[PDB]
RNA sequence: CACCCCCGUGCCCAUAGCACUGUGGAACCACCCCACCCCAUGCCGAACUGGGUCGUGAAACACAGCAGCGCCAAUGAUACUCGGACCGCAGGGUCCCGGAAAAGUCGGUCAGCGCGGGGGUU
């Protein structure tokens, strides 16, 4: 006549969002200590003027202007060059 | 650099790599030889290290050749597609406008640009 279940899911679950990616893009002014990429790994390597926290977070060290170096795929660098 | 060549070291990060191959030796490099100590081996001077030859340039390195491989790669067309409009009950599909791949074909390539030093041009 009717049915009695009984099944469910073992799924559903997921994890709260991890707002990643670059926050500071090609040709952008930058204050000292402004963050420029959140990333899982070495996706973007620090160049001149940019350091890297343990989160592999890239944060700029001395003001200036942001510049993206794509060195042919899998090896890429972000840097600051000050204006003048 | 005056011309070559070699040693270091860079920008470049494979159209710059690998194989096959030829050349190279006292002038730089290499193997080489010795090691009780500095120094070093999870064991061994193989490697790090130390004292120095001759000998060999065979190995390795440098340079040249080469398109077998690798890598780079068109135009043409297409896929898809912003945005204009449409058909199909629906799965799905069309037209106009611009953008426009990937894979493949044409091919292209045995790299290029520096700095310093050494050593040669009866
Ligand atoms: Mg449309
Ligand atoms: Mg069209
Ligand atoms: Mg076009
Ligand atoms: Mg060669």
């Amino acid at each position: 006549a009717h049915k009695k279940g009984v099944g469910s899911s073992k799924n559903g679950r997921d994890s709260n969002p991890k707002y990643l990616g670059v926050k500071k893009f090609g040709g952008e002014v930058v204050k000292a200590g402004n963050i420029l990429v959140r990333q899982r790994g070495t996706k973007f390597k620090a160049g001149q003027g940019v350091g890297m926290g343990r989160d592999h977070t890239l944060f700029a060290l001395s003001d200036g202007k942001v510049v993206f170096i794509n060195k042919g795929k899998g090896a890429r660098f972000i840097s600051i060059e000050a204006a003048q």
